[PDB]
């Protein structure tokens, strides 16, 4: 059965295995009718994924007159396509159609992170804004990404730097996607995942940290023909993704005055940021806060807040589904030769102190983030 | 006596002569706090406005402490600015600030529809949107541009195709701004106050009418380096053109409808225009248009033969043109000929107007091609 999670007050989240492959197309001609579709991806994402939608859109298209049309923008993989140059490309291309693509023109975000904030950005902007959905493919864009309205473009002088809030009509989370998501990347969603649960659910938690070896190993598994990856687990995996999917949605959602819930999700992010700006592209996102996540678990020790077997079940949960706990992890040191995160570096990374301070596991101190001195964050940083 | 109007709920609207130079500086200081002012136009407007702000604006700042800070940028004329390019240029150069303009920035947009669009869309997606002001140059812009929201850049396959709606805080109408603007421009931006009126006020319209005469003396006249282009008709000047910006702001506050009277004299407007651009202003083709148009719902007996004529009257009256047959736009489009299938095909519903300041249904109504065509033809 397809669950369905809303935003701002009202449906917009559907959730299941197979959503892609058979409930996208004929939803989105019904729930969102127009006469033309813009998908965009990359090449990794739409060379496995593209083809069975192409299909299962005309043979949705088909029964209605005239037939709507499919365009589909292939752009290459990485963070580099997250720029003014693509959107601008995306645009133009849109623009050049025959018919051009008009304001009812309904945009299809069929990627991670990347492909949608630059396909969120892209229609926000287009003739002033059109509608879109996000179909998320990775686990980081399911639970987080995804999530918000936060769109935007990269500019040689940093991330985000150009973009906007725009709200997509609809949020397709298919976890079938997550089959043939790379091992690494996986991993590396875990991390909102479990960030996510520590500031709200202490039970979420447990679940997460009961779950682990049995997820993992269906992540890496040889998964034998005619099998889907998931199977035997999907009710755990759902339950797991969508608990976070879930808390980012309230989150979003909550406001008639609130004052700063949302900060509560930059928990780990504070220190994990600094160490993303020295150790990126090296280390990704998701690595970098599972880190933050430790060291700010530590310093709430230190501030005598958080009790130190909370930091240890902080520490096994991100090991047990393979994130670093260190900076100095085998895999990080490999990847990364010859960088070295000094406390200064990394103080001044951070001062470009609010650190969401944890009381224990599922539950925050303060209802936002807290303000520690400079001194208190070195001690904790030091070797 | 500085007015004051409502868009989308309260006031936002600041109307008199000599706002800019001395009242938008203490004004934003205090009612748009902020540690950094992004002032972008061009260098007509920029050589003739900057200056006195400058010191206006440093004259604010010493006040409050630390001081704010004024940056200011200078694009070129013309509607070759309403670009991709100059948008990122002017992002990448408030990125690039010492230190990097922030989420607290105030732009100004200080020129015409064309800085106006550029600013507007610049401020809405920095950093997913900041805060901007409206200051309105041209007497077009300062009517309807400047007023709504709309934002966007051009692209070579058309006009406005990529931007946002993204409301100012505030929109200062200094009057005084119409003593440089270049009398084309001027008589251009009559087309909008002219079409209002016909739509809103037939009081509005006699106005007009009467004040024909008057208001093109001031604006033909030679004025002399120190004498104000209006003195002795501010009041008449002041009525007319805030009457047409308060209607506008009335509407885009109402709301598919109400709106959709704005565009009356667009739909032939915007067909002949498509041709005559760029040589022919938008403001001289809406004139036609509205001529096209009154005569259409003439033709379809809704609008009475002598209110066809008024309309007709007023727009030379102001100077602006009731023909394609015009002698200034055949000399001016020397090269070019709007056929009817043209027209047509650029087409691809027309406000109709039941009487001066009165129109025919709440919304655009829907004309078949055939009577639109024995009304484009000669
Ligand atoms: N609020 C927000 O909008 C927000 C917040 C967090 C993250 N982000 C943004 O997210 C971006 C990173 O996104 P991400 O971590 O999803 O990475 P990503 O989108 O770069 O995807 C990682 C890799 O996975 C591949 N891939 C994606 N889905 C796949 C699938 N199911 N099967 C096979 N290959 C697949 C891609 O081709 C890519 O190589 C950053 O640029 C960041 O700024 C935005
Ligand atoms: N909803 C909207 O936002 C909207 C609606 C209608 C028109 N527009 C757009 O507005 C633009 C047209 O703008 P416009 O007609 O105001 O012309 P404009 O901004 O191009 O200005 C015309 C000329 O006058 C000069 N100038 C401007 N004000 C002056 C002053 N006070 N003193 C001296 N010289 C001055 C300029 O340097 C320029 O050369 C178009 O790009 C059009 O698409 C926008
Ligand atoms: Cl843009
Ligand atoms: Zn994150
Ligand atoms: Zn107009």
């Amino acid at each position: 059965n397809p669950t369905k999670i809303s935003i701002l007050g009202r449906e917009s989240i559907i959730a299941d295995f197979g959503l892609w492959r058979n409930y996208v197309a004929k939803d989105l001609i019904s729930d969102c009718s127009s006469t033309t579709y813009v998908l965009v991806t990359d090449t990794n994402i739409g060379s496995i994924y593209t083809p069975s939608f192409e299909e299962a859109f005309r043979k949705r298209a088909a029964e209605i007159t005239p037939s709507p049309r499919l365009l589909i923008y292939n752009r290459p993989p990485g963070e580099v396509s997250k720029s003014r140059q693509t959107k601008a490309d995306i645009e133009d291309w849109m623009l050049s159609q025959n018919p051009p693509c008009g304001r009812d023109t309904v945009v299809i975000a069929l990627g991670g992170g990347v492909i949608g904030d630059l396909t969120g950005f892209v229609a926000s902007t287009y003739m002033r804004g059109v509608r879109y959905v996000q179909v998320p493919t990775t686990l980081l864009a399911m639970v987080d990404s995804s999530i918000g309205g936060k769109t935007a473009i990269d500019t040689p002088l940093g991330k985000n730097l150009i973009g906007a809030i725009w709200q997509p009509t609809k949020i397709y989370i298919d976890l079938e996607f997550l089959e043939t998501l790379p091992v690494r990347e996986f991993i590396n969603g875990m991390a909102e995942v479990i960030k996510t649960a520590a500031i709200s659910s202490e039970e979420e938690f447990t679940a997460l940290e009961e779950n682990a070896e049995t997820i993992l190993k269906a992540v890496r598994r040889e998964v034998t023909p005619g099998e889907h990856r998931f199977e035997g687990t999907e009710e755990i995996l759902k339950a797991r993704i969508l608990a976070s999917a879930r808390h980012k949605a309230y989150v979003v959602s909550a406001d008639e005055r609130e004052g700063g819930l949302r900060n509560l999700l930059n928990w780990g992010h504070s220190i994990g940021h600094a160490i993303e700006a020295i150790l990126t592209p090296q280390i990704l996102h998701g690595e970098c806060v599972a880190i933050g996540m430790v060291k700010e678990a530590e310093l709430a020790r230190h501030l005598g807040i958080l009790k130190g077997v909370a930091v240890s079940r902080i520490v096994k949960c991100l090991a047990a589904y393979g994130l670093p706990t260190s900076l100095k992890d085998a895999r990080i040191r490999k990847l990364t030769a010859g960088k070295h995160c000094s406390v200064d570096q990394l103080m001044f990374n951070m001062a470009l102190k609010k650190i969401v301070l944890l009381s224990a596991i599922g539950t925050p101190y303060e209802t936002r983030a807290s303000v520690v001195a400079n001194e208190d964050i070195r001690v904790v940083l030091a070797p």
